């Protein structure tokens, strides 16, 4: 009973679904915790599934995540951009790092954060040990990602690239009103 | 059988439900143990689920918790202030730290506490290792959270901000009657 | 197969149930092992559930427990006092520490234990590391709890407070007949 | 697949039951491995359940156990004496220590032991760390328990108390025929 | 509830399938995380299952994988070539090492990567401790595998063998458009 | 030099002794850290050595010790009470448990304590695991030791035995002035 | 060797003393690292040794220490007040906590810190696990120590007691010039 | 020979010293490995010892160190400025962080660096866990240290303060010729 | 007795030394194990010591080493080039990485290698974890070291720079005759 | 007293040496335990030392060793062939692997083995983890060593090379008489 069951009436009413499944039916997906490969493969399966169910309706993605693996986050990032319905991203708790990256990637005009949430952005982390030759290859690889991460942030936020580049050198924390002013999100949901 | 099943008669009367699901059906949610992200996400899912089922009825949140991660707790904090129905919080066992924070956040007039329960409040904890430049950023980040947390306590309790500021400097323990006098809760439930 | 299934024929069928759920239907709740938050949280859910099923019938709480967390135990303690039906507590095996505390808290005249059980009572344990100022705060709080527990023992047993004060300074073991004389229980069950 | 399912025809259909439940249905309870609180708690639940189904029919307890916690074992011991139907105990494999204790506690004339099973008896073990004053308290309690166990052995076996006192000083192993002569069991089952 | 359930209507409408099974039904298989034997064993089973279901309907293989065991991966590789329907491989997130190897092994004209995927290729890793005679055996064994992998990459990508050998000497990262030019994939998916 | 060397002029002046040996010549012995067997064996050796050098001259024992094992402590205790010259004990830092006991054991009129030094007394600790029979034996011995330790405290401090028994029930801390009026020491040293 | 030997000319010149012993010969006692019992024994032994060599001449104590055990530090604290020679104290690197306490305890007018030395002061830390009765005792003792420590710094620094209590509430860092104004030290050494 | 013995001729020639001690006589001190309290205390002792031997003659400090504790390095830093003879620092191997700071602290005109030696500079590292109030205290202190450290390098290198701040935000590696141009060192030693 | 003592006669004949010190007298330095900071610091001290003893006479360095940390080895490297007397390096056992580098750094014409000794050369290893900006700084530095190391071997071996870069790409093993042809050493020693 | 001292007379006779140093004086070197680099260098130092003492007189190497690192052992192998005096080798206990290799390397006619000793010969062990390309390099590297070791034993034993290769594929154990016939040693020592 870690995850409670809920009952929903239909016709017969013979429906019992874990609360997570019940909300998926309402087109709500939760992205929480570290972004990794197995988790960011379920978010994708759910988005593809909802797109097919009704291509014309919004998908609500709740984000509460400290960050994670860029690669894993990119499969989510690309799926959101690829599919037809708008994905509306809602920040609760925190959206940090890769989490912030996905938050701003939601549909324009539909990106929003609950008022006491926190969004944090910062250049990607990584590392590599080996021969100087391999170090160069891997260093080049992370810088290309950093550059790519910066272009996409500028695209989605409206900040110039030069500005977005400066602002991510060191962890930058933004309060919900700051995320709005900056352009990571469009608004703050306050009351329903 | 860690969690027993209960049987409820309806029209057909065939449904059995983990006792926790049986209580979710009555709009009762239990918050126990440490506040973390996965737990909080589940509580938020339950609140969104109940809001959808019937926006006009109160949700009862039973709290028995030592505290936890602020960020995670804030996702509960904001959901409670977002969803349409009032959330009535009840403190049993303990409501410490973030647990107390959420307890006072319940709907005004509906914040209750059982008579032998304890409520404890205290400024946020945290920490960080890194370069002096990063230390400053993170230190600034925790102080803003503290300040924001102080503002919300004053809002929900009716205490002046200066008074909240002083009272959370060090752990402060309040007995149920003290929680009432202080304004963390509205009243004590005693006997049915 | 850790918990065997049982079946019962009622109206139209068998309804198998984990033996633990079969007994919940008879208004029997077991409290065993350490008293902690998750366990306690579940017992409270069971008591609230039974209270609703039939507010006019007794709930039997079987106790076989070495003790546990006071806070968690108080959650149970207050629910038993709050809910309308009497809770009849039965001690089997042992009721030590917080377990003994809950045993005596049952409805008067309905508190009983099996002949070879043991009941053990003692003042609360705890501790703290930190600055002398915090030590002072935490020490003061545990003493308030000790005082609070001492009053509740005296209330439920009929002993004077000073007598409880003396008796719990060091672990005190009571055989079932001594628990009866002391006033922790009303009687000893022997044979049906 | 650790535990197989078995299918038995009843009346209007047939039912698939975990083999362990299939045997509970025949009033057979298996006590194996160490005696502890959770397992003991489950055996007690099973005995109460069987007592209610048919108070006039014997319950068979199969014992194959190295021993365990006395307190937990006493809750089993007391339930066996309390409930109306005879509890017939059968020793297979081994009944050592507390297991032996429960074996002899079965209904007189119905305590059986398989031919190659071994029964072992010995005074209780325990220990304690602390101040000399606390040591003194705990030492007395274990001695009272020892005395109490000695009294019950003598009662159930027919041995004088002095003889039990001597025979449990150190581990004493008995072969099935020795258990019969000693009075731990009434007879040996051989072939059907 | 780690993996949500989805409900689909049919005739009667009684279909509740784990979301990954719901996708298997649409001819979609997900390869994520490390390539190992149990994973590979399951993918092969799924492909054979789909091949039989309808031998003339593409199978979509979603790849998000850092690499893994070559031996295990070759069972996927061989099954994909053996079975009649085309397997269309889609790279999301990443396809590194063995993952890249399988990505390029999809049906010609049907291999593609989402815009931000990374594909990484590199010669086989391995090792072995033992006597110089055994080292010699195992070293030859890994070199043959390297040679074999090099031939298959050249076959599928259209690169000459000499070129493909030079390019895998050290880890080589390719961006989605680079993978297209190189020939690891045929195209990039963009938007619905 | 973990331990510095010092030099002194005698006849020819070729005397270079570890500072600890230099002080041994002044009939100064340090007892610090916990009292176990090896440190006790060395103090005893030093005392026997000094007694032989000049039976008519006092030995100074500096105590700074949190405790000990008693048995080791008794070899020191008995040596001090055997050797002819007075052993004058000085408490610096702390004398607790075994340290306090030996401090009071110094020659009457010569037990000194530095002014910010702290002295602590408490009944002996111990413990034992085994059969109830052995538990009794070991409990019996610790109690005899406690009693023996209580008699010696009363003998050396001038307190009645009953008063000593009450005061060692729980850790009792004494400031240097308290030790003086209590009788653990005769006086406080101030300045040369 | 890890500590250099130095040669000094005297009469014959046949003196090769470890450099730390060479400095002890100049009445320099180097105190460093954390203060504990064993390191206190050496500081004290050295202090007694130098006092004997020339009761009229100053002893220089170099302090570079993060803190330590209050008790051990007090044996040093008292030795310095008892012995006749003034003890001059020099803070280099840092004097924190117990280290700061000892720094200020040097002879008035002879307490000083090198220019970039840091001094830190704060109320004592400690803790205790046990029964509420014992917790109270131990809490009572740490508070007495705190009070005693507050009085001694007020004595040595010239600050009012009320001011010391306010300042040591939380860690207070002082730059070397701040230590001078505060009164922890008398001056800053600059150049020879 | 962890450290070989060397022989010098003098008067009699009866001098044998661990090479480390031999070089100390030539006024050569080595600083290697990380800077900590014990190694700092030993260097300071050597500097004080050499200053006394001949206040007018230079001391050579060989640095090969990756960094270390600032506080400890400051004990060295201040001794070098306090004592009368110039301390000439020579960088070999590497000098980084605290090592780099100290080599620049050598006497002007005497700061040398071997040609393949590397020098690295960066802002101070640190961290802290605790209450937001304490985090604030500690964060301010590290920033003060950073500020103080930047002033001292600007003083010793001749760079403006703003330039030093710009250059230490992130690690800066300097080759020996770069250290000379920057001003960390005066010149490069080449060949005898 | 890990290291034997040997004796030798000079004047009175009273000379006994650790065999390792006996060898410094013959101007033999033994550099073994991995080159780290402490062993490098000691070799440098020995070279400086021998240079002072007789600036005109050769120093023999026996190399038997699997590698090192480079920085430490560069301090050895620079000392060898700085001091006036030729350093003749002899390779026995192995000279890998830093060992090989130092082997080529010996005085031209005096670099010898025993016939069954092996020499191994490779590009430097290293690595970093952290932000992409820091990865870039550290990657840039290891490549500069690689480049610097390549230049120095070309200088000492006579190989073109382009050839050194090709050869050190991957571990290159050379037998003693190969080292001679390549130019790492000048000749192979055979028999006295 | 791990290693005893022995006394010997000369002229003055004031000579006391660690028994192992006493044995170098008789030109005896022991080689025991695993061959690694630190002991190998110590053996080499001893051999060079004895060669210098008397180039015309034999050195006795006692071998009792399970084997070791080939590289380290080859530095002994070469020193033995390089230095002028014959090195006689005696096998006691065992000479396995590298130990056997060195045993046979002794001067012809002077390779002796005690009668109950065992000699074991076998091909080199080793291994490597990495890219197939590096595996190939390291595999070739070990085979060259295998070939090289095989040639040297054929040289020293008189066996054909083909025979040595066959006999070292698997561990080959020889008794002392077998070692003599095989040619690993020249003879067996029996009694003085």
């Amino acid at each position: 009973a870690l995850v409670p069951m809920v009952i929903e009436q239909t016709s017969r009413g013979e429906r019992s679904f874990d609360i997570y499944s019940r909300l998926l039916k309402e087109r709500v997906i939760f992205l929480t915790g570290q972004v990794e490969d197995h988790m960011a493969n379920l978010i994708v399966a759910q988005m593809l599934f909802l797109e097919a169910e009704n291509p014309e309706k919004d998908i609500y993605l709740y984000i509460n995540s400290p960050g994670g693996v860029i690669t894993a986050g990119m499969s989510i990032y690309d799926t959101m951009q690829f599919i037809k319905p708008d994905v509306s991203t809602i920040c609760m708790g925190q959206a940090a790092s890769m989490g912030a990256f996905l938050l701003t990637a939601g549909a324009k005009g539909k990106r929003f954060c609950l008022p006491n949430s926190r969004v944090m952005i910062h250049q990607p982390l990584g590392g590599y040990q080996g021969q100087a030759t391999d170090i160069e290859i891997h260093a080049r690889e992370i810088l290309k990602v950093k550059g790519r991460m910066n272009e996409l942030m500028a695209l989605h936020t409206g900040q110039s690239l030069e500005q977005i580049e400066r602002d991510t050198e060191r962890d930058r924390f933004l309060s919900a009103p700051e995320a709005v002013e900056y352009g990571l999100v469009d608004s703050i949901l306050t009351h329903r």
